[PDB]
């Protein structure tokens, strides 16, 4: 149908706008090992100065 | 009508998955960003 459309994009749009918050999860995740990864190195005189 | 609000929903769908994309690829930067602080600490001997 044209308007068929609507349920379908209606639907596709809630999974797409619930695994943004996943991956923004797991990209926060990753943000926060990164900062321990850079402050062991700099305790440890390896991050430059 | 239906013409309008499917041409609305279109739009906010290509704006998620756009989102979802920019997202992937920067996690997947993040992982190589990991993989190489990693690599420097075990050369330092600081992963035994």
């Amino acid at each position: 149908g044209s308007e068929r459309q609507i349920l379908r994009l209606k639907q596709i749009n809630i999974q797409l706008a619930t695994k943004i918050q996943h991956l923004e999860f797991s990209s926060s995740e990753k943000e926060q090992e990164i900062e321990r990864l850079n402050k062991l190195l700099k305790q440890n005189g390896l991050l430059g100065d």
